[PDB]
């Protein structure tokens, strides 16, 4: 198959779904072909959709949903909300093994960070990953609480033989300040930061975006990631 | 000797210190004498002092720490600021266990999460807590995004073989709302919820807040800590 990558982050609205956005644009201005997948998602009735957001900002036509739910609540509450069901866990796996082709990198967003229940009983994005044997790409913040929150999922990746990708950082202040600068030099220690997307990354229209999304991430990581 | 608890959170800002208060202030209450360790204490620029919270809300006198840092900043950040370094895994460890006598139910309050570095070279609350055979008090918010970092937090104590005494909310809201209420229910399903503070009780005086915080805790559980 191809290249299968779960983008996770040490929460909710960490940026996990403008670094989707990312890093699909700079790996299509790299000739690869990238599937973008949203399996669960939350708050519909507030106009949450992900998927429309990765494509709105970089243009990626194949996108992979599943599972939708009107409230902004935990996947497991604004299921039981609707008075609808989480999808099962081989339904996840298929949905995404169905995208997954040779020279394709398939990006795969879960709902806030990388614990909370995708499918009963208790099963996480962490478990999807080991069943495609997909890598994880964490994105963290440059806030204080961070480096706790970043190791504490870098552990919990490993507990289960996920490998880490790497991290990025989903919102970078210009400029930064002195915990802001700690908090990069930090989490360049225990981990490598493949990005950095400047803040309000998220209002750049097509050629900003598809430019700064190619600066931001280095051209080479990119195109290795799938031969 | 007695019961030592590390009353650790799922971030900075969630109220372990009040809770620490909470539990002294309910343990007191029940008989039991509580000492209150915070090896490490930064921002003491604007202020903080963990301690003197503690010493104030809940009337604990043994109150020990071992380092103040000015900036507000991570311990290690904050000692890389000001030219020194953190104090010693040894001064740490034997400071707990010389906190530690029978009868005597000792909490101790790290910095931020479980894994920010504490101690030279990056020791963690968790390794304190291993090295003095402490459980683990997690406290919590009731906020979106609690259950992952719940979740986080306790498998990282189990990996290590730290005991799990339970979780505190930190700040129970008022009113509740959908996120908080469905978060607590789902909080109780993955460990005991010891008690949820209300909002705004850091700043109850004294008698205030000893008479919330013997309602908050539920007795028997108190007693037996010790
Ligand atoms: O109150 C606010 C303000 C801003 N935002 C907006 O959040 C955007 C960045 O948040 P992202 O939507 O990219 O992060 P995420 O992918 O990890 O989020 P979830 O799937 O977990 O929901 C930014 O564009 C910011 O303007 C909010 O969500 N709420
Ligand atoms: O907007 C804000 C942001 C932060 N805070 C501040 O965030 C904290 C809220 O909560 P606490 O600092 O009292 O709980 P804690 O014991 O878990 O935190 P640490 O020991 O690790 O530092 C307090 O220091 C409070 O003053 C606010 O009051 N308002
Ligand atoms: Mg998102
Ligand atoms: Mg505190």
């Amino acid at each position: 198959g191809g290249t299968i990558l779960v983008v996770t982050g040490t929460g909710t609205g960490v940026g996990k779904t403008v670094v989707c956005a990312a890093l699909a644009s700079a790996a299509r201005q790299a000739g690869i072909d990238v599937a973008v997948c949203k399996p669960v998602q939350t708050g519909t009735a507030r106009g949450d959709d992900d998927l429309a957001e990765v494509g709105r900002l970089a243009g990626v036509t194949q996108l992979a949903g599943l599972a939708r739910y009107p409230q902004p609540m935990a996947p497991a509450a604004a299921a039981e909300h609707a008075g609808m069901a989480l999808p099962a866990r081989d339904q996840i796996v298929r949905l995404i093994a169905d995208l997954d082709r040779p020279g394709r990198l398939t990006l795969v967003e879960g709902a806030g960070g990388l614990l909370v229940e995708l499918a009963e009983p208790g099963v996480t994005l962490r478990d999807v990953a080991v069943d495609v044997a997909a890598a994880a790409l964490v994105v963290v913040t440059a806030d204080l609480g961070t480096l706790n929150h970043t190791k504490l999922t870098l552990e919990a990746l490993a507990a289960q033989q996920v490998s880490c990708a790497g991290l990025v950082i989903g919102s970078w202040p210009d400029p930064p300040g002195l915990v802001a600068a700690s908090n990069r030099s930090a989490l360049a220690r225990i981990a490598m930061v493949r990005a950095a997307l400047p803040a309000g990354a998220a209002s750049l229209d097509a050629g900003d975006f598809a430019a700064m999304s190619a600066a931001a991430f280095d051209r080479n990581w990119v195109a290795g990631l799938v031969g």
